């Protein structure tokens, strides 16, 4: 079986998953898995492209803390209550790449300059549906807000490295979008602490 | 099969996993995953408690980002390279609630103070076989490089945040011990941005 979800679509809400919530692995798009506070402002947790998983406490009883988010018009596969071995196995694996994953980001924002870290996600970003190029450059579809919650920033801080970034040459930046003027760049400067 | 490790004991190299190369289950003691940088200091990345699972890579030919700890001596059970379903699901379920609090890890690095998340650390420990009790007080058996380590920070600030939080009463501090006072408000702290 299948399911579809447009961009900006809930697809799972934080708590204690409910009898018969189920898992998820993803056949098409973006998803963003993602903790809300109080005041409706996030948090990116996580970045799910086509093949990952996510949900996956739904099928040992523990809590979700996250918001699952359709950041791109998402087509989805439910996983059964009771997996059977093969895809045991390939939910397994996209964990382990996911805890992985996870461990990189916690050792960017314990050392990383945010300058540095925002060269990174935007890199990142690059390589899903929410980029594309125009003119020859990679342009990501990104407000500053979000930007800011991709980085654990807030809007401020984003907006002043934004700026920095752009009048040295590195992107271009306007209408909700980001344009990447130097990649070599900002590879640099992603794998710098700073 | 199971396999045992004094405290101190390397368990797993960074790098690309052996073709012999085991994942392990802890069956005793607490394992410590680490990133340890170019001159030699670490950022914990994850402790295992027994149940827990690690070197889970080596299942899937990912690249193992971190070295593996003996905290306390440790007594192992390596995984099968092909682990039947029953074992399959406990590691996912283990790499699910590992990665959920990977997850509140990057919360608290992107929005609480190092006070609050050193009180955070330290109640964490606590519940290790590296804490135990004396005088009726929970004493932690940590150098204040292995809680820099812990919050991903440096010496130096952690010595300070160590000291302020003995002068205000939380904790008392000395020979490679914390010994904590105020458990309540030790947990305030630690639920609080700061």
């Amino acid at each position: 079986e299948t399911v579809s979800f447009k961009a900006g679509d809930v697809i799972l809400y934080p708590g204690v998953p409910g009898p018969r919530d189920r898992a998820y692995r993803v056949l098409e798009g973006l998803v963003r898995l993602e903790a809300v506070d109080e005041e409706g402002n996030a948090l990116t947790l996580r970045l799910v492209r086509p093949g990952g998983f996510f949900g996956e406490e739904a099928l040992f009883g523990q809590e979700r803390i996250y918001f699952a988010e359709a950041a791109t018009d998402v087509r989805l596969e439910p996983l059964p209550e009771n997996p059977d071995p093969e895809l045991l196995k390939d939910l397994a694996q996209h964990l382990s790449q996911g805890l992985a994953e996870a461990y990189r980001r916690i050792e960017r924002l314990a050392t990383q300059r945010l300058k540095n870290r925002m060269a990174a996600a935007l890199l990142e970003l690059s390589e899903t549906p929410l980029a594309h190029e125009e003119e020859g450059k990679v342009v990501l579809k990104a407000t500053h807000d979000e930007l800011a919650a991709a980085v654990g920033s807030v809007r401020e801080t984003v907006t002043k490295v934004i700026g920095e970034l752009a009048r040295e040459g590195y992107i271009r930046s306007g209408y909700g979008k980001i344009q990447l003027l130097d990649l070599k760049g900002l590879k640099e400067l992603a794998e710098s602490r700073g």
